């Protein structure tokens, strides 16, 4: 129970903490964020009562609520109607939340109701993190090994309702997949290898689905190459070694590393690097919420987004252990988050099968 509740609540807490009503998301100097954090009394002193969640939580809740509404043994046509509907409707709750461009534009284009009304054309600039930031609960719903093909399909299609570009929707796959791994207590050092092994199954799905096959295949290597290079850097390509971090890896060094991971200069703003930064933070932090926050919530990149992902994976594994109550007790939508988590638990914690397209 607690771990699903923590998954949803701490994902949202991370989003709020990284965001700081826009002040910290858009600060590009991680050292300055850390100084302002110290002046506020440090992470344990932060009270989120007045720290709004951003687009990341509003969309993650929208994915979660659609999964709960679709119920047991759902038809994927029904689940995709609900997802499209929630994604479109939730754009009405983005005031002061700094929504991402593909997210807001394409959610408002959707036509749920029409057969395939949730599909959009391939686009060269739909590689943002907006698909990845809202996908983690898919793993909460479909954690069992038997459901892997379902997790792959739903993460991908949920993503390309707004991000029809492998760098975008493969980020959704990573977010959902690593959540499932966390639910099953798979050691985090194994997770990157799991993703690499499953990319060919994601391709099989994209190919057979039959939409913009050539464009998808032509853009496929970016995601896979960036992840391979990252896993090799950490010494974890094959999932059979503890990670190795650089000697000098303080706040400034991490800002620089995150920028190096990035597509166009804003670290964690894409489908490849949002989950990658969250993962790097989980790997280093272990059971330390504070270390997780310092690495995934407070940096010069797209920090609420890396936070939303990291906080979900971490809460799944550790619950609320060692988290200051002020970091979540008065969090926006706390009640909706807890209620959806419990309903996802009831669905997720007993293995069922979907009716495919
Ligand atoms: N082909 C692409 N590959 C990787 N990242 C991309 C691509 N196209 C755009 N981006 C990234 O998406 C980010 C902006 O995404 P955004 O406006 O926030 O859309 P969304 O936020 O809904 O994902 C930019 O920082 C840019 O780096
Ligand atoms: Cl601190
Ligand atoms: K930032
Ligand atoms: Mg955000």
């Amino acid at each position: 129970m607690e771990k699903y509740v923590a998954a949803m609540v701490l994902s949202a807490a991370g989003d709020a903490l990284g965001y700081y009503n826009g002040k910290w998301e858009f600060l590009q100097d991680g050292e300055k964020i850390h100084r302002q954090l110290a002046q506020l009394g440090g992470l344990d002193a932060l009270d989120v009562g007045r720290w709004r969640v951003s687009d990341d939580t509003v969309m993650h809740l929208a994915t979660a609520e659609a999964l709960v509404e679709a119920g047991k043994a759902p038809k994927l046509t029904q689940l995709y109607y609900l997802l499209a509907k929630h994604y479109q409707d939730c754009m009405e709750d983005m005031d002061g939340r700094a929504p991402g461009g593909a997210s807001v534009h394409n959610a408002m284009q959707l036509k749920p109701g029409k057969p395939n009304g949730w599909r959009i054309p391939f686009n060269s600039h739909e590689g943002g993190c907006g698909a990845a930031m809202r996908a983690m609960c898919i793993g909460l719903r479909f954690p069992h090994h038997s459901q892997l093909d379902t997790l792959i399909q739903v993460s991908i299609e949920s993503g390309r309702m707004t991000h029809h570009h492998p760098t975008g929707y493969l980020g959704a796959l990573a977010s959902a997949l690593f959540t499932a791994y966390a639910v099953n207590s798979r050691p985090p050092l194994q997770w990157g290898k799991g993703l690499m092994e499953l990319l060919p199954e994601a391709k099989k799905y994209i190919v057979q689905s039959g939409y913009f096959v050539e464009e998808n295949l032509q853009h496929w290597s970016y995601f896979q190459t960036k992840w391979e290079n990252y896993l090799k850097l950490r010494g974890i390509l094959d999932g059979e070694s503890a990670p190795t971090f650089p000697e000098s890896f303080g706040v400034k060094e991490r800002d620089q590393f995150y920028t190096s991971l990035s597509y166009s200069g804003w670290g964690g703003s894409s489908g490849h690097d949002a989950p990658m930064i969250a993962y790097d933070a989980v790997l280093a932090a272990g059971d330390s919420w504070k270390e997780l926050a310092h690495r995934a919530f407070f940096h010069g990149g797209d920090s609420d987004s890396t936070a939303a992902i990291a906080g979900c994976w971490w809460g799944v594994m550790y619950g609320f252990k060692g988290v200051s109550p002020s970091n979540y007790e008065k969090l926006e939508y706390r009640n909706r988050l807890e209620e959806t988590a419990r309903a996802l638990y009831s669905l997720g914690s007993k293995e069922d099968t979907v009716i495919s397209l």
